[PDB]
């Protein structure tokens, strides 16, 4: 379970930050090294929008046209020239990792700048959103663009969602999407003990086998979640990642709690 | 609401079969004309597998290798060389319309032949599965391959799921996937009245703007569903469909109940 020999077994780099929100106990490993967060940022944008729009007001529609459309939008693809509710945008973003949905949410929030401002209010000076989908995924170890550290990103998830200011309804709406999500089943969920419940949002950048998973993990018997951010990448641009790496990382970290 | 002037407004062909399972009242329109059912068949395969595997036994894993992988498998893509539960296969098939998941389910059932045999036991001599994903989507008006009529397909959905022999748990597991599904939101769900609950599985063949949606529709106040099959296509191979066509078709048909 040493994270060091997980990096060896897999020849990858692991960035972890786990915070038991009950005890405040943290597990860090390369927790201050930057990683491209890819689709895991969708959790952040969704949370931020849910801060400014009451659950009852998620039924508000927003028009989607061709310009809004970006690659890998299994849901939003068909909304060209149609309206979609803020509620359905968030579901598309969280369940399907829909790229057009996420951009739209960011737009609704006020843009990247607004996202940045918010991050800064949350005391997050590390999380660096610079581009929208899908370009936020063109990770370069040379660039800080669209990257965060496991610690900065974890602290933000905590402050925004776990110990945030979301209403009961919106927090539930969001955590349930991440809970019900079957997309990151091979990641944190795969490595945690049978009885734990995992509310995650996976992600994978285009380069360096940047494969991430962030989650609200709930040990059987605990209602308070452990915020778990696992970012992983490899040395080469075209490197393919191994999800079992995240699964094994979550297994190990969870044993700390 | 005449279906005829919906076909005019949209210059498309509508195939409908609605059966109120409570009253046994039916609404038909070109209900005996063949249409490519595309991903809507996933509902059928899932139901059939759920007939032979108890809910508690869905945790059984099945190995996925490269050969199993077909196009548009947002979930199953990453399972190459990994195991997946029958439960996660069905979720992938129903929520994400995952093609590799569906093929695997068909394999688990015993193959297309087995599916055929089952259809025949259900008194369905029309539904004609011939290929797996993704080729089942190469629709030709000249070919009966992978097509069914709205009536034959509707009667099968009814006999297999609605008035089928699924256990409480499996029927729920499946209907909840279709209920929670945000993929066909622009279809039946878009056209039914606000308070209705729609448990659907959309679909779109590669050709002739073959855009379908099948659902278990629940009027507010009714627990028994109305099985609604709406198949639509156009004259030309490269025709793009308009989902609002299905939405408007569902609106009209629902007024019959």
């Amino acid at each position: 379970k040493e994270l060091n020999d997980l990096e060896k077994k897999y020849n990858a780099h692991i960035g972890v930050y786990a915070l038991d929100t009950k005890s405040g106990k943290e597990v860090k490993f390369n927790s201050d090294k930057r990683f491209a967060y890819a689709a895991t940022s969708k959790a952040i944008n969704s949370a931020i929008l849910l801060e400014q729009v009451p659950y009852n007001k998620l039924n508000k529609k927003v028009h989607i046209n061709k310009d809004d459309i970006v690659a890998y939008s299994p849901i939003l693809e068909k909304y060209v020239g149609k309206d979609i509710t803020l509620k359905a945008l968030i579901e598309a973003s969280m369940t399907y990792s829909d790229n057009t949905a996420n951009n739209k949410i960011i737009k609704e929030i006020g843009g990247i700048k607004k996202v940045k401002q918010r991050l800064k209010e949350l005391g997050d000076k590390v999380t660096n959103p610079v581009r929208y989908e899908i370009e936020l995924n063109y990770y370069s170890p040379k660039s800080k663009k669209d990257t965060s550290t496991p610690a900065a990103f974890g602290k933000t998830l905590n402050k925004l969602i776990a110990n945030g200011k979301l209403s009961k309804e919106n927090k539930k709406f969001l955590l349930d999407l991440m809970l019900n999500n079957k997309s990151g089943d091979t990641l944190i969920k795969d490595g945690v003990p049978k009885d734990y419940k995992v509310a995650d949002k996976s992600g994978q950048a285009i380069t360096y086998a940047s494969r991430n998973d962030v989650a609200f993990v709930y040990p059987k018997g605990q209602s308070e979640p452990i915020v778990l951010v696992i970012f992983t990448n490899k040395d080469n641009k075209s490197d393919k990642p191994n999800d079992k790496l995240i699964s094994e990382t979550a297994k190990s970290v969870m044993k700390e709690f």
